């Protein structure tokens, strides 16, 4: 009770009318999802937990499927204002509920726990995400010409497309194999924003699919109840939702640096095996495999040779390489979460009593939908991602039982005699052959003699038509067709931009 | 010199044909007298003269094995001739009693004849050099003016 005047006395009535309106949609909008059932408005009811503070900031800002108000963000003078707008009422809301989480106490509602470090990581994720945008307003932004447009990721990216290093390594990069390997761990990194070590924890049997979602790229990584502490509780979820480039989509890279390391050329790059899958038990092979390997066939590849690959590729590209900011952590970093939430907040049952539960929508698979799509260089503005019929030419899946058929084999075998997360594998793998096959005519048209097309069947022209499908306007278009990055549109979609980033044979 | 025409006398003295045939110099030159160093960078390569001040610099060490803090001390009448020539750019070297021992003599003679290439003709470069830097362009680059020869005094405004 001593607590009345310098929580009354902290601010600014204007403040705390700002606060007032903000937590008055709070309130409204628990009852929207009639968490405080329906003046019904006690104190030491309302829950405030930062999932919950979260998707409320989910379900009001950034929620612009909303047609009657849809196309506010593609007019440049309109989202240039609106961006700052939504970071600025982010901050205020943030500070808003802070203020009613401490109000909560003094009612004592000791259901109000907020651990703001969670929220200011999200404040940090859309703060980067608004300031990548920013700096990339303007060809003329200052007097650059092409360095402000340089996409570390893509000029690195689409030039380890290319089936010749020549001035590059010979001594590194002969095959494509290693290539792709590389461009696996920079993808990595790239995408999924981590460390060097965190990189080397990836086993198959952690990579799982969407679902509710179909395309979420699980990795499920825990704590195995043991750092000093049981209930093993610290969840760390991320993804690899497809780019509509086919150079830098981690789905097409995977799949490709899958088929040359498990069947390849089949006179030269005789791949390592697919894997048994048979008796395999889980936690078996897919637990043993590496997502990426050197001459070892279980653990990580070297680290120092990978610094030697990042140095040898962004002298390449001309880039500034810096360790640190590769193998050492950032902070720019997915969700964390203990055992206690992560089972008590994603129960539907436990919440049962609202209208809807938000492991549907605004959490895609138990993935906080901006730590989505931001990581995966999206604008994260619709909640209600229909995409997905935006196919010119589905591929016909005659052309995808050629390659890995032995997954349509283990379907056909006893699906049920083999273990979970081996089947689960397969069908991950056949979306990622999926994937291949769809982005394919573009590596077709690019680099026609990749190590892929060391294989003539993909020379019949039943693939050629398939080719010739996709790239069907190529020839007379005078800019590309598939999409670029967000504020890189405009200048790489020109296919002269586009050939800019090569420097062997534009 | 046996050295580089043992580098020299096989083509697969070295196995590639593509970085390590080419001479170190002239590689460092041809793509120095490029005015956009779009790849390359323009925060340490703002002007031309920029790139010229390290093309002259490096022509330097590529030509008068020195260090950089020996490079250091090169003034403008530090540069005679070949009086039988007119070719060489004498640098006349400095031990004149009081800087390693009495009794003078510790000097050296340093030639600097041009080349027929005129990428790598330290001659040719150190001239574009001063040009840029004394006139420069006569719409932009403010050079900072042909030098007054007349308060030098023999040892006092050109050393």
């Amino acid at each position: 009770e001593d607590r009345f005047q310098e929580l009354v006395d902290s601010l600014k009535p204007r403040t705390a009318h700002q606060y007032k309106t903000y937590y008055t949609k709070y309130i409204q909008w628990c009852q929207l999802n009639q968490i405080i059932p329906t003046n019904s408005v006690p104190y030491k009811d309302l829950p405030i937990s930062a999932e919950l503070i979260h998707w409320f900031l989910l379900d009001t800002l950034i929620t612009d499927d909303k047609p009657g108000e849809k196309r506010e963000e593609t007019e440049d003078l309109d989202e240039e204002e609106e961006n700052s707008f939504k970071i600025a009422t982010l901050k205020k809301i943030i500070g808003s509920l802070n203020f009613l989480s401490k109000l909560c106490k003094v009612h004592e509602n000791p259901n109000a726990n907020i651990d703001t470090k969670y929220l200011e990581s999200v404040t940090k994720l859309h703060t980067h995400w608004i300031d990548s945008q920013k700096a990339i307003t303007t060809n003329e932004t200052n007097n650059t010409n092409t360095q402000v447009l340089c996409p570390p990721l893509l000029k690195v990216s689409l030039n380890l497309w290319n089936p010749e290093t020549n001035h590059l390594s010979e001594k590194f990069f002969k095959t494509c194999s290693e290539k792709l390997r590389f461009l696996v761990d920079f993808q990595l990194r790239s995408y999924l924003n981590l460390s060097f070590e965190e990189r080397s924890k990836i086993r198959f049997g952690s990579l799982k699919l969407g679902k509710r979602d179909r395309d979420a790229i699980i990795y499920h990584k825990v704590t195995h109840s043991a750092e000093k502490k049981d209930t093993p509780g610290h969840h760390q979820l991320l993804a690899l939702l497809p780019q509509d480039c086919p150079f830098i989509c981690p789905q097409t890279t995977l799949a490709a640096y899958l088929y040359l390391r498990f069947y390849g050329i089949p006179s030269v790059s005789k791949g390592d095996g697919f894997p048994n899958l048979n008796a395999d038990e889980n936690g078996s092979l897919l637990q043993d495999i590496p997502i990426l390997r050197g001459k070892s066939l279980t653990t990580y590849p070297r680290e120092e040779t990978f610094s030697n690959y990042y140095t040898t590729v962004f002298r390449y590209c001309h880039l500034p390489y810096k360790r640190r900011e590769y193998f050492n952590k950032c902070n720019l970093v997915y969700p964390t979460w203990d055992e206690d939430t992560f089972r008590t907040f994603f129960n539907e049952e436990n919440h049962g009593n609202w209208l809807e539960q938000p492991e549907a929508f605004a959490f895609p698979d138990k993935i906080p939908f901006d730590f989505k799509k931001i990581m995966n260089f999206k604008s994260p503005y619709t909640s209600y991602s229909t995409n997905a019929k935006k196919d010119p030419f589905p591929p016909p899946k005659d052309l995808l039982v050629q390659i890995f058929p032995e997954i349509d084999e283990y379907k056909r075998h006893d699906y049920e005699g083999l273990s979970q997360n081996s089947r689960d594998f397969l069908d991950l793998m056949e979306v990622l052959r999926e994937r291949f096959l769809s982005n394919l005519p573009w590596i077709y048209k690019f680099f026609p003699n990749h190590d892929i097309f060391q294989d003539p069947i993909f020379g019949n022209s039943d693939f050629q038509s398939y080719f010739n499908d996709k790239t069907i306007h190529s020839k007379g278009s005078p800019i590309l067709s598939f999409d670029i990055l967000p504020g890189f549109n405009k200048i790489y979609k020109n296919k002269t931009n586009f050939y800019s980033l090569l420097i062997e044979r534009p």
